[PDB]
RNA sequence: GCGGAGAAUGUUAUGGCCUUCGGGCAGAGAAAACCG
């Protein structure tokens, strides 16, 4: 009956039914049509389903974590947080769910990858996790303010423009 | 004896001790010594704490949220993320507190003061606008990274305050702001 | 004392509850309550 496929999928919509603060692993048992003592043997409790769909979301979404072999540093800046953002686009207060996540090691490993390859680039080990990090935090505040001010009641040429301004900010710096 | 200022200075102490998630109307009644009916009287609830509380942090902190006479435009995005930086750090999630209140109105009325003083140096208000949100979101998300990791290649994570990262991040934008403008 | 029990209702507390009437209790893996 249930499968690790059938639940999460599940509390992916349900997480745009409710949001994050009202989601409820008792709402999602109910919604699966089972009690809550056997649901506990795929969920622990709300935490690590909160883990569990950021680790989803990405997966599904955040396709461009890597350079297309033959594209510049730039456009992989680009494309990769084009790439994040629209993962933690993909569902109601995506942004809060991935926050507060401790990453998997395979991210680790991803981001060996990534800053071996901006080495390979001319950047500096220094320059080059400044970088990462400054692309990283102003696309997640852009999403979390997104989402928040949108509980409220266009923000997506803000990111591109502010995007840019980063990334030809890293041009000039990175003339050495 | 109890006024909304000692309140607002003892939800801030225990935002610090408890956090933005355990901060609750009721434990800053039994920290005032009151019952809640009393202080509903003060804020009604959780959300308007919130609001108060980061409120004041701005107000305390963010001391440069105007550009210094004789100061150059650069400068002024700089020391304005640089002191909202130091706000949102002014006490526990303060990041978070920070996220998800409204703004005031003189808030609004700060801004497009913010706007015509760049406007006025040659940007569009276009590219103005673009300019004043891309710090502030790097501004909050670094500062709420931050916040969330602090609860918790070889030689990378060895190098590692999480402030080098915000400096040298912002000054992307500027050193990017720059050349974008020059055109 | 602790077993049914990771019990139920409920969320973000102007209220819901215990009290030996001094006071005490708790938030999505609650305070309570019942039942050996």
């Amino acid at each position: 009956r249930l499968d690790k496929s059938k639940v999460i999928n599940s509390a992916l919509e349900l997480l745009n039914e409710v949001g994050i603060e009202g989601l409820t692993t008792r709402k999602l048992a109910q919604k699966l049509g089972v009690e809550q003592p056997t649901l506990y043997w795929h969920v622990k409790n709300k935490r690590a389903l909160l883990d569990a769909l950021a680790i989803e979301m990405l997966d599904r979404h955040h396709t461009h974590f890597s350079p297309l072999e033959g594209e510049s540093w730039q456009d992989f800046l680009r494309n990769n947080a084009k790439s994040f953002r629209n993962a933690l686009l993909s569902h109601r207060d995506g942004a809060k769910v991935h926050l507060g996540t401790r990453p998997t090691e395979k991210q680790y490993e991803t981001l060996e990858n990534q800053l071996a390859f901006l080495t390979q680039q001319g950047f500096s080990l220094e320059n080059a996790l400044y970088a990462l990090s400054a692309v990283g935090h102003f696309t997640l505040g852009s999403v979390l303010e997104d989402q928040e001010h949108q509980v409220a009641k266009g923000a997506e040429p803000a990111f591109l423009h502010g995007l840019e301004s980063l990334i030809r900010g890293f041009e000039v710096q990175l003339t050495a």
